[PDB]
């Protein structure tokens, strides 16, 4: 899922296990992979679509199961925002009606379970512009996340910062999905 570097050192994780993610106790089941999210600086890109303030669908945070206009599903969460671009223009931008859509989801304590002051939207932020542009990275960046490909964010002020599609730890028996 989309991933951005708010106060620009690059991207960061988090993990939670027992409460607030992997439950983990072998005497009701087993020890299990721990469940790995932004850090407190960072945020998430996200979108709601039936207008209750939160993220809670699968479609809402953007990544791998997002679906494009045929109801094909994308291939990475750069080709579910990429969908989003009006004009032709590969930015993502105030020009481009879903710009004032968008939201960035920053949880306050990482558990992934979406509370309305969580999300903030991209003017109050300070931010003009998302990249569609990117390159593979591939990189580990803690408790089992990867960040796989990377481009860049603008800011108002015309500075830059780092946004790419980053790989979320959780255990294969839940996978941690918006359910
Ligand atoms: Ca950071
Ligand atoms: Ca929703
Ligand atoms: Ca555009
Ligand atoms: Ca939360």
């Amino acid at each position: 899922p989309l991933a951005l570097d708010l106060d620009g050192d690059g991207i960061e994780t988090v993990a939670t296990k027992g409460f607030s993610g992997s439950l983990f106790d072998h005497n009701r089941d087993g020890i299990r992979t721990a469940t790995g999210w932004v850090s407190a600086d960072d945020g998430l890109l996200v979108r709601d679509l039936n207008g209750n303030g939160i993220i809670d669908n699968g479609a809402e945070l953007f990544g791998d199961n997002t679906k494009l206009a045929d109801g094909s599903f994308a291939k990475h969460g750069y080709a579910a925002l990429a969908e989003l671009d009006s004009n032709g223009d590969n930015i993502i931008n105030a020009a481009d009606a879903a710009f004032q859509s968008l939201r960035v989801w920053q949880d306050l304590n990482q558990d992934g379970i979406s509370q309305a002051n969580e999300l903030r939207t991209l003017e109050e932020l300070g931010i003009q512009s998302l990249d569609l542009a990117y390159k593979d990275v591939n990189k580990n960046l803690g408790n089992g996340n990867t960040l796989a490909q990377q481009g860049s964010y603008t800011k108002t002020n015309g500075t830059t910062a780092k946004m790419g599609d980053l790989l979320l730890a959780a255990d294969n028996l839940h996978s941690r999905f918006l359910e």
